[PDB]
């Protein structure tokens, strides 16, 4: 009973079962027609007698069920780990791709708990980074790992705030461009900035080209460390703060507050749990320690938000409420900073 | 939607490292000890601050851990069994520094060995699982501690499912420590034992005998059980040996078994048996199988496929006993019962 829960719980098996079956294609090969063990094997290169033990287990946990006698096919579960899902989680459970091959350091997560620092380059030879900069493939898969969220993600960010009295946006790591992607669309008088860093400078230009929004936003380069290139009415700072320990963040967040025109706001689009709330804390603290064992980042609840924004001469006026986007797992905040 | 969330869950490392981190750190023992908040257990396992409070945020939303009184934390009735007391040993086996939690990594890899179906350990370690251990002293011993708390109390009910009243002398090949032949003495103080076992793990037979009060009456003989069995007997025993082989050196312990069987004897194996559609608890089975295969290229063997090897053996399984029920041990065990054909 409690003996089963804790065993359960500490389980590797049934993690590395699953990402075994999105690495292997396994969902895809059985919908194109792949019915026995036998075709299943031969389309995977794998050992028929190894393929039907790790089936078992995956019809064990309801990814797979038996219609018919040796034909297996996906359950609804199952049916998410197709390559042509909306959600993507094949993508972000294939070993060979950025995301499930960085989750391999949480097999050293007692040394992240010592020292707090990132476990990615005790395993990999380099930082988290350095890695993806050195391996094309890997710097690929990881930035269309971005971009099937950034697609959808911010339709409901974008609509928990007015801008009617908003002349320019400028959104500090824009990633994609995304945000900036659905600000144009809710608020067609808006233009927009995507200041990027030197890497994913270039990632931003092609997708909003191929939104058909290369005249609509703008995309810079710049450091965010150095004085922001241009003044906004609005400054938007989402996902990006907890990638950057406490001592960077009031700095990102100094030269916003440093280049923020009169009366305007900055936005920050992350996490802000409260102790009290009975909120769903799986996801965020999965994201959480995701950036503690990649690299060394954390979460923010609201009261470590009131310390960074006091810190920068800012003050947290308000938190929209929960944001939440179909496809998108983590519910995430809307944080509106004033001087 | 509630399948994403749910294919997440089932498909995240992050909770099974944060439970194998809590045993490793001791912290449930710390806490027990006296250390409730986040600076005198940070202090107590050495480690930074504000990481022990995300490593504790997790414990208490998987329901490990428990706030009792603001920033004091206190273990939950399932967070209780990782106290090293605690007679299920479940803070031992989640041990990132002992055997069996270090060989679990071997399942970062599970994509090479269902494409090879050979071990994954040694692409982990530099050597395969024996011959790490055999090499590394302090793992070896963890080893055998994990073995021998298990073997001190799951031997009972296999011992009390066969009659051994017509029978003489018992060889237990692949010994372990000696609680099967512990566990049979008790029960017939008629029946004298010899424990079968290879080099080095002989070392923790006559020493767990001696400790049980039993170095009397169950001989310790060195061997390899390739070879001819050192001696003959009414009754000899497989207690969780074959699923550490392939089907092909399966056969072969099997068939040396049979070559030194006394007329009417009969070979116990002590293991599992499913039988595809029986609908039983498989949980604790796809574990242990999955297990031995990324740890040694094992298996656990149906009832179809032990038909199997006992005909290539020149045997036939004649009974499998009902699901054995051990105290503290998780997973039933089955006695097939196997007869010269
Ligand atoms: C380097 C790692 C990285 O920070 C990359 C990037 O910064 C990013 C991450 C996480 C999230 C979002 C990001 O953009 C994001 O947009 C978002 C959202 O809109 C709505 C809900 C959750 C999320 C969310 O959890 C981080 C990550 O772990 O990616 C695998
Ligand atoms: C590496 C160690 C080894 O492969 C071989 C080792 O001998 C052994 C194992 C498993 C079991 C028993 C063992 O003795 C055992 O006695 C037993 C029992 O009496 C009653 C129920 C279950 C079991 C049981 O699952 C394997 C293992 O991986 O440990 C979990």
């Amino acid at each position: 009973d409690a003996l089963r829960t804790l065993i359960r719980l500490g389980s590797l098996h049934t993690p590395m079962v699953v990402r075994t079956a999105a690495t292997l294609r396994l969902v895809d090969h059985i919908l194109a027609g792949a019915r026995t063990v036998k075709a299943l094997a031969a389309r995977t290169d794998t050992r028929p007698e190894a393929l039907l033990r790790l089936i078992r287990h995956l019809v064990a946990i309801g990814l797979l069920e038996e219609d018919a006698p040796g034909e297996f096919v996906p359950t609804e579960v199952g049916e998410l780990l197709a390559d042509d899902h909306p959600a993507a989680q094949r993508a972000w459970h294939d070993l060979t791709q950025a995301v499930a091959r960085a989750d391999i350091s949480f097999t050293r997560l007692p040394d992240a708990i010592r020292t707090g620092r990132p476990t990615y380059e005790s395993i990999y030879g380099k930082p988290f980074y350095e890695d993806l900069a050195g391996r094309p493939d890997l710097r690929a898969s990881f930035d269309s790992l971005m971009t099937t969220r950034e697609d959808t993600a911010f339709a409901a960010p974008a609509a928990a705030y007015d801008w009617t009295n908003v002349r320019h946006v400028l959104d500090v790591g824009g990633a994609p461009g995304g945000f900036a992607a659905a600000i144009a669309r809710r608020a067609p008088h808006v233009s927009a900035t995507v200041l990027e860093m030197a890497g994913t400078v270039d990632t931003a230009r092609s997708y909003l080209k191929d939104e058909g929004l290369s005249d609509r936003v703008d995309v810079v380069e710049g450091d965010f460390f150095e004085p922001l290139p241009r003044k906004a009415d609005a400054i938007i700072l989402s996902f990006v703060l907890l990638n950057w320990p406490d001592h960077d963040a009031v700095r990102i967040l100094t030269r916003c507050a440093e280049a923020l025109e009169p009366g305007g706001r900055i936005l920050i689009h992350e996490r802000a749990d409260v102790e009290g709330d009975g909120a769903d804390r799986f996801f965020s603290t999965l994201l959480d320690l995701r950036m503690l064992v990649f690299l060394g980042g954390a979460l923010r609840t609201r009261e470590k938000w009131d310390g960074l924004a006091a810190s920068a001469g800012l003050v947290v006026e308000e938190v929209r409420g929960p944001l939440v986007s179909p496809n998108v797992p983590l519910d995430s905040c809307l944080l509106v900073l004033a001087p």
